[PDB]
């Protein structure tokens, strides 16, 4: 039972294939076309079925060349409206039919962001991008919008000829549009069965540069060169991931660097990972996001969560693999450093939500909950902590990686629950069941708050961050002169970020301390988005008025939710910037990504 979907479940019927034929209309801000769904009946005498839709305009439904009856139910908030389709003939079990739905998206589709030329790098062309995870595919096309159903797809997308279209699929050619010479049709093929949240589309003035044997980086021309350098470790990370998870089955691994309003750090769209331009630090320091997206090619894209209640399966295992890739490239001491950092991020999420909050549970119950509202570090970090705890309990990383590879092999091309995962863990580790029976499963999986046990972490790389953070926290006015730029000479950008995170956990600090920190460290000059984000939060929470224009600029010049949401919340909580935070949000609301706009609105209590 997928409580986030209004469609017929996989026990009734299953979509096997989607053939999408659409046109991108920038003037109307609509995608117009036909979604031809190959549906297989799982029941005898099947006469109707239900699909998910959200703000879609349906023109007609054609089956076997004839128009059929359909009805749209009442809208159920963020779940959208169920579409019931009357089949022209009753279907036997395993019988297939093609249902061709003519539709148009709304300009306010929650899956899409339409950008005017002014909102892009080049300033001459418009731009469009999609983001389906978790339940926004229904706001693009009618579908069984549930990760419990996997389908292949083909697509033909008509766009203005001066633009390029890309999808989460293999590029299958381009031709002039035979119905409009001012347009081009780009073709796509996704031969590997995927859940529909993995369907993705981008249309804009895109250029590409090859960075590996199976990787192109795509972006507007202005970002191509910086992107090619930033993500140069991609091929080496793909090779390590294959060693850990088995063959890469997707063919190509391309990267698309989106405009700054992209709401997430990355999105694992198959064949075409989408990334935030906030990774463009100039030193490859934020490349763990690429390692994370690459890992999803196994954990999430091959083995998928059956419902959103089991999303931790996707994230926990991906973070676990991501940390091993970075560990193979930079050492085991670095893997422990990132892991311990992740525990800190989990402490933060638990503190923010509250230790009894249901969203702090590993397995959640999303009935009547908008998944976008539940989104946090919890499934990532509590999921990772569980796996890291199990690794230590079970004999170490080599042993636990053996389980991960077998797990991916066992469940490839399937959608699974937490019970399916636990059963296989027990089956794989049959000779260690007595060890497994010591795990407090009810607490780990179903209880809110911090996990019952904290794993063991090597402290080598963390020690200098903790030492410097503690020097600042315990410093009195007569100690401020003892700080100097030399305090940072032996710290990597990762350690600098960790020093800020540690200090931020004890914020506010006195205003004189924060002013001294700028004087000696010149943190205002740092472009690295992670570091700048934590430094600006530290300044605002410490009531430094000078930081207000810097924090407002970062919150609005980019839209990665991880940065924009806490920056707006900190600015709203500071009396000196409260009014400016609310006004800036209201002024930018129309230009923002629809999900980000909704979430920042809720955070600020501005309707
Ligand atoms: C993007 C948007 C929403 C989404 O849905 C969620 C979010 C959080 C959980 C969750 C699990 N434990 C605690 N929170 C589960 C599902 C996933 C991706
Ligand atoms: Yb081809
Ligand atoms: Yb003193
Ligand atoms: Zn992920």
């Amino acid at each position: 039972v997928d409580t986030c979907s209004l469609a017929s479940p996989a026990s009734v019927c299953r979509t096997k294939h989607l053939h999408l034929r659409c046109s991108v209309d920038f003037t109307r801000r609509t995608l117009t076309g036909t979604a031809a769904l190959t549906v297989q009946s799982q029941e005898d005498n099947l006469r109707s079925l239900v699909l998910d839709t959200k703000d879609l305009t349906i023109e007609k439904v054609v089956i076997n060349g004839q128009e059929v009856k359909y009805a749209l139910g009442e809208r159920q908030s963020y779940k959208g409206s169920p579409m019931e389709i009357s089949l022209p003939i009753a279907l036997s079990k395993n019988q297939e039919i093609v249902i061709e739905i003519s539709f148009e998206t709304s300009p306010k589709s929650s899956a899409l962001q339409w950008l005017t030329p002014e909102q892009t790098s080049g300033k001459e062309h418009p731009y469009l991008f999609s983001q389906c995870q978790a339940i926004h595919c229904r706001a693009i096309l009618p579908c069984q919008d549930t990760p419990s159903v996997k389908l292949t797809y083909t697509a033909e997308v008509s766009v203005p000829k001066e633009l390029v279209a890309l999808m989460s699929a293999i590029r299958d050619g381009e031709t002039p549009d035979p119905e409009d010479p001012s347009r081009k049709i780009y073709k796509f093929i996704q031969k590997v069965p995927i859940p529909c949240y993995l369907i993705a589309l981008v249309v804009g003035a895109l250029e590409s540069r090859q960075i590996g044997p199976r990787t192109l980086v795509w972006s507007e021309k202005e970002q191509v060169e910086k992107s090619a350098y930033e993500f140069s470790e991609t091929e080496s990370m793909l090779k390590i991931a294959e060693d850990l998870g088995g063959p890469y089955v997707w063919g190509q691994y391309d990267l698309l660097v989106l405009p700054p309003s992209f709401p997430y750090g990355g999105m694992e769209n198959p064949c075409l990972t989408f990334v935030t331009p906030t990774l463009l630090a100039g030193d490859k320091s934020l490349s763990n996001v690429i390692a994370h997206e690459i890992s999803h090619s196994w954990t999430g894209n091959l083995v998928t969560n059956k419902t959103w209640d089991h999303f931790w399966l996707n994230e926990g295992h991906t973070v676990y693999l991501e940390r091993h890739i970075c560990g193979r490239l930079f050492g085991e001491k670095f893997r422990h450093f990132n892991a311990l950092g992740g525990w800190g991020e989990l402490q933060n999420s638990v503190k923010t939500f509250g230790e009894t909050h249901p969203f702090t549970k590993l397995v959640v119950d999303l009935t009547d909950i908008d998944p976008d509202v539940a989104y946090s570090s919890v499934p990532y970090e509590k999921g990772f902590a569980l796996l890291f705890y199990l690794e230590q309990l079970l004999g170490g990383p080599e042993i636990f990686l053996g389980f991960l590879k077998a797990y991916v092999e066992k469940f490839s091309y399937k959608s699974i629950t937490t019970d399916d995962w636990k059963d296989f863990l027990y089956s794989y580790f049959k000779d260690k069941v007595d060890v497994l029976n010591q795990v407090d499963w009810n607490a780990w999986l179903y209880s809110p708050g911090l996990p019952p046990i904290k794993p063991n972490y090597d402290m080598t790389l963390t020690n200098a961050c903790i030492a410097l953070s503690q020097r600042w926290i315990t410093a009195k006015e007569d100690d401020l002169n003892s700080f100097n730029a030399t305090d940072l000479k032996d710290l990597s950008s990762h350690q600098l970020n960790e020093f800020l995170a540690q200090t931020l956990q004890r914020a506010p600090l006195p205003l004189g301390h924060i002013k001294r920190m700028q004087e000696v460290y010149n943190f205002n000059a740092i472009n690295n988005s992670e570091i700048r984000f934590r430094w600006l939060r530290l300044c605002i929470q410490s009531k430094w008025e000078d930081a207000i224009p810097l924090a407002l600029k970062m919150a609005t010049e980019q839209g990665r939710m991880k940065f924009t949401r806490p920056l707006f919340k900190d600015l709203a909580a500071f009396d000196k910037s409260h009014d400016q935070a609310v006004r800036t949000y209201q002024e930018h609301k129309a230009s923002m990504h629809p999900v980000t706009a909704m979430l920042v609105g809720k955070d600020l209590k501005v309707d």
